């Protein structure tokens, strides 16, 4: 697909995926154990602005 | 445009698109007629999930 | 038990639970490893339809 | 099934499903076209008070 | 005021303002003893179209 | 009524209502068929801003 | 009806239906006066669950 | 216009707009510059109670 | 308890905490009774806008 | 990047992206300075239909 | 921290946090394996009450 | 106050506060300016997990 999973998030270097930084979740990526890439970032940003919610 | 809504969702099996198990909404589609395909899947995951609501 | 969790949702039979594809997620239960039965998608469709969000 | 659309809802009789009392929507429906039952109340009222959204 | 409460939502006939249809939520305004007017309706309507 | 329907929208006047631009929804209404009107942007605007 | 509201949730034995716990709220039903039956549960987790929201 | 922008809210007193107590946000309201009129106040109760959301 | 309700809100001045100002919502607490403190103020507006609704 | 911001909205016409047509909110961006483009929309319909919000 | 996941809430004495009840979920927990401490009780009814969602 | 905006979050060290990296929004901190602290992840996890809406 022209856009997979992998060109959305990638697994979170502080944590290395757990989500978590015991005993609370991980800050980088408050507890998913991924984080965005720029695309992933671009699409997320503009859905939240026009649904707000 | 480089995602058409055919390339994220399509024509339910069930329900050919009807949205309907008479006198009840079709169990594939929950009502709406048409179903996810792989990329769409993959874009609404994402979108929940950072998203949560 | 009226209603139990089993007369509301199964097992997806693709993914067996999982709500994986890899790398993607299941593109027929959404990643929630779960199908809607013909009672967990009538009481769905009312309750979205009435509430909304 | 144990609970079906029509235990959850009826025909709104103020504008006999049109949802329209022109040239506005049905006050007694909000445009829906159907009413509560008491069953339907119940259950919405229910789910309403423990998600509140 | 332009639009007061009144203007937008009136006393249930069914509860008259109870909300309740003991041992259950009252069917009509769905426990809230208030039912829509014309106005109220109108503008209920316009939002959640919009909003969602 | 202070405020009706017409008040807060009118047809979208690029899919002349049709919510549509085969196969796709209409851009500028985003397949509700209607815009809003000033009256409308100021209320939901308003709306929006204060619950979100 | 089949499915009633006592059949759903009963009043709260910390607080008695008050919800409160001067000066705080009642954290057993978090200010709502009662607790859910398994019924009840077992449905508002699967409203929650598919609706998220 | 029947319902002006004015009409529904109007410039906060103790920040004078800027939403800000540095360094943090004006309690007063609540960070957004403005607070409500009683018409405005009347017509978000009146939304919020029915869409709660 | 680090944090207690009367740490985060206090009774609102204008309608001593009925939330009214008949036949309306006393504008000044939209019908809560109460209105926040810099505390309250301060966290109610970070997690709106991490979550924003 | 497969899909720019650009890619998905772009400056409003009318307001030129100030969002506003003082002293109110510019009514066809809705005060957000932008509209969208047919790429936008497909990708909003799309997610707000399977989401609604 | 001044407030840590453990001030805010605490294994469910009932699944012993599982969040499960065989094959339903935890009535007491709601199936997430944890209840409220009194100060998680406080913030979270804040919250719900000035969000209102 | 006990919890300060600054023991919630702080300024984004990609962006620097600016939410951007031209022309897309900076996917550090989501065009947000700031990123969380521990004590902020902590409590926004918890909100989410027990509201999640
Ligand atoms: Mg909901
Ligand atoms: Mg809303
Ligand atoms: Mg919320
Ligand atoms: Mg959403
Ligand atoms: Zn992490
Ligand atoms: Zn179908
Ligand atoms: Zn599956
Ligand atoms: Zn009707
Ligand atoms: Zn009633
Ligand atoms: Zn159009
Ligand atoms: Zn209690
Ligand atoms: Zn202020
Ligand atoms: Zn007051
Ligand atoms: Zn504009
Ligand atoms: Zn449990
Ligand atoms: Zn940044």
């Amino acid at each position: 697909m022209v856009i997979a999973t992998d060109d959305l998030e990638t697994t979170c270097p502080n944590c290395n995926g757990s989500g978590r930084e015991e005993p609370e979740p991980c800050p980088k990526c408050l507890g998913k154990g991924v984080i965005l890439t720029a695309q992933g970032s671009t699409l997320l940003h503009f859905i939240k602005k026009h649904i707000h919610e």
